[PDB]
């Protein structure tokens, strides 16, 4: 596997390029080379938006998944529609745990009370240009309690809940109808683990 | 009829591009990549339209990604290099990744994927098949990455690794491979490798 550590990097500076809702910084740095010595000075524009907790709501009794739908305008230029089917998710504030945030966002974004959880994976969304990390859990839910329109009018959020079979959700990944990283990763994980997960949660 | 709506089995998204009006896009920053402000209004689930909304969107183009798989040997090729943006949330910013590159003006996913396999990993690719195409993080960036699996014989400052498929997937499970493109590609491979090995060794 890997070889080097943070001691093998010199971050010379992080220079603010843009500050608004999100931020962009120019990282200026040097790093050790595989064949020895230090690199020249490298610069990269890095999009900074904090980090997220993500929850796949799975009903192991019914073999159903709860998805949320809302507009993500950034999807527009490359997608059939900017309304996407997604996992519940939210930012992790200072000092918070993934599990606390995941449970809260499930309740706030989709009205869901989560029972047990298990970790899926924690991933870097696109580390060539953004620092964002997202940590995914699967959360036990009763999919008869998933309903209604959600979102804070204070943040111009408008969210619909969809309850589908696991099989349908995964088929939608295969077909490209679900095609955002968090949901693809979560639903592929679920396809690899659902048998044992249902056993664990219906014992 | 609106009072006898009877499409029970129909599931999926609710609205189309005709249900949103993009009023303007204003560039907030443009260096190499850019940040645009999209100003728009959109239909609401309970009826009507929102007022004008603005969102900041990180614009960095789109990528082609290639999972290099040797179906004869059941091996995967990984490329290792520093990704400084990983620094704040990772023990090391050197990541194990799939080959990938930007799709430039007028280019196709397959051409870019094959080119990057040669330039980034020194690999000549045989057959390719699509894996999946995904939005990296659509709440803040437009970036789409389109993954192919490419048939290889496994025999920037980059180190090329050749590992068993089993080892690569174990590294996903353990968190040693933890970037979206590689996680998605290797999960896909775990779900499809029996069929892919049969298809490519026939
Ligand atoms: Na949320
Ligand atoms: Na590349």
């Amino acid at each position: 596997g890997i070889t080097f550590s943070k001691n093998d990097v010199e971050i010379i500076a992080r220079e603010t390029l843009y500050r608004g809702f999100f931020s962009l910084d120019l990282y200026r740095f040097r790093h050790r080379l595989f064949n020895g010595g230090m690199s020249g000075e490298i610069t990269r524009e890095i999009f900074e938006r904090g980090h997220a907790a993500v929850l796949l709501p799975f009903d192991p009794v019914r073999d159903e998944v709860v998805l949320v739908e809302q507009i993500r305008i950034a999807a527009y230029d490359t997608s059939e529609s900017p309304w996407l089917l997604e996992m519940v998710a939210g930012m992790i504030e200072a000092g918070e745990t993934v599990e606390d945030v995941a449970r809260r966002e499930a309740l706030e974004e989709a009205g869901l009370e989560v029972g047990r959880t298990k970790p899926i994976l924690s991933y870097l969304a696109s580390p060539g240009g953004t620092s964002e990390r997202l940590s995914i859990l699967v959360g036990e839910v009763d999919a008869s309690t998933a309903k209604g329109i959600h979102g804070l009018a204070e943040e111009n959020e408008d969210i619909r809940v969809h309850v589908v079979s696991r099989e349908q959700a995964y088929q939608w990944v295969e077909e490209g109808k679900i095609d955002n990283a968090a949901s693809v990763i979560a639903l592929q994980w679920l396809q690899l683990h659902y048998h044992n997960l249902r056993n664990e949660w219906t014992k």
